Parts: C-alpha cells; structure tokens; sequence
C-alpha cells in the first residue's frame, strides 16, 4: 500500500506546503482589516461625516505617519 503518500512525509515540501498559504491569507487578512480601517479616519472626524467618533481608535492611524518622518 501507499499510506505514506497522504502522509508530506513523501513530499518535501514540507515547509513550502504552509508558507505561500500562511504569508498569502496575512496579506488579505491585513487586507480586510485595513480596509475597514479606513472607514475609521473618515468616520472618526464629525466634519467629514455626520457620524460621531467610534472604535475609540480616532486619528491613532495617524500618529503612526509620525513614524514616516519623525524627528524634525
């Protein structure tokens, strides 16, 4: 018989057989939640909706563009 086959024992692949598959559905995972996020620095500002704060996270997003130039 073959049981082995099922098995990746057979493959080599081992590694490779999660990777894609992990890195891929963190992309799309990032994916989703960022998109949503979105929503939260439009929503979060009265003036620009209607809406009223929520999430509680508000312009947070924002402090991180700090992090693009930083100091002075």
């Amino acid at each position: 018989e073959s049981p082995k086959e099922h098995d990746p024992f057979t493959y080599d692949y081992q590694s490779l057989q999660i990777g894609g598959l992990v890195i891929a559905g963190i992309l799309f995972i990032l994916g989703i939640l960022i998109v949503l996020s979105r929503r939260c620095r439009c929503k979060f500002n009265q003036q620009q909706r209607t809406g009223e704060p929520d999430e509680e996270e508000g312009t947070f997003r924002s402090s991180i563009r700090r992090l693009s130039t930083r100091r002075r």
